[PDB]
């Protein structure tokens, strides 16, 4: 409870140091650091890159499948993540934070209900990390 | 998985802006810039594997030997990174669980009465990065 929230942050700063020294804490710690990272460079190179409380998931899912209009890949995985997040920050930007779980909730539905099973079919995570990084 | 991995992009992005997911995902954030800024400060300024916890906390207690304040919590977390650092380089990987076993002791035992009494992590928070100045 109070003891578990230190171990998350030794956990959380630990994986970080490891890191920045090309070293990760566990295989999970490597996927996210490697997803941000990813994340990070696409923002840069695509810089030219809409939500309210009325938005069901099919107006998202729509959009997201554009996306995946030709299919599935790595950097277009990596573009969802990044759509999402941009659509979290727009959110927060509006003063409409209460939503930030929902695009959450419509981004797992997303992964479970079309990607999931490529991202199996395709080496999994370890091989986003083992061809990212 | 992926909702681990969902909520820590966001998190991330959020970040990103000066924005938060939670407040954990605020104290995670301030710790990794406030150990970067100590390390940064305080550069070229600086364990077996039968080494106790009595050891570690030998050392620790050094470092608060004049009380615990924020400055000296961030120190303490910078160095079991560091520890932790030193272990995968002398190919001592095996004390990296470890390291992190004592660390969250150490706080749980020595550090969690002060943080409570000092306002909690949100208060670390605060301060930090209300220091983050221009
Ligand atoms: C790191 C990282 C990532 C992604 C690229 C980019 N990339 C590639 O270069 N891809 C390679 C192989 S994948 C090889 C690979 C392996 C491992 C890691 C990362 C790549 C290729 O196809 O040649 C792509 O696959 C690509 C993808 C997307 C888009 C594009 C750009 C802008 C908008 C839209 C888009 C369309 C419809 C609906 C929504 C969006 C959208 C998306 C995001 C926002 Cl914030 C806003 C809108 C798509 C363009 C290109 C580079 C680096
Ligand atoms: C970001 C951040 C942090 C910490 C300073 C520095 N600082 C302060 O600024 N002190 C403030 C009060 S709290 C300022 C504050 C408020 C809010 C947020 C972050 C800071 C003050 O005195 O006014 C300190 O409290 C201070 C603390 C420690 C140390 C120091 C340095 C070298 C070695 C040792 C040390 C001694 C014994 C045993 C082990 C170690 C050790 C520690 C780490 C490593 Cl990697 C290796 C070894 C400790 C020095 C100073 C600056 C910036």
């Amino acid at each position: 409870s109070m003891s578990q929230s230190n171990r998350e942050l030794v956990v959380d700063f630990l994986s970080y140091k490891l890191s920045q020294k090309g070293y990760s804490w566990s295989q999970m710690a490597a996927v996210k650091q490697a997803l941000r990272e990813a994340g990070d460079e696409f923002e840069l190179r695509y810089r030219r890159a809409h939500i309210t409380p009325g938005t069901a998931y099919q107006s998202f899912e729509q959009v997201v499948n554009e996306l995946f209009r030709d299919g599935v890949n790595w950097g277009r995985i990596v573009a969802f993540f990044s759509f999402g997040g941009a659509l979290c920050v727009e959110s927060v930007d509006k003063e409409m934070q209460v939503l930030v779980s929902r695009i959450a909730a419509w981004m797992a539905t997303y992964l479970n209900d079309h990607l999931e099973p490529w991202i199996q079919e395709n080496g999994g995570w370890d091989t986003f990390v083992e061809l990212y990084g």
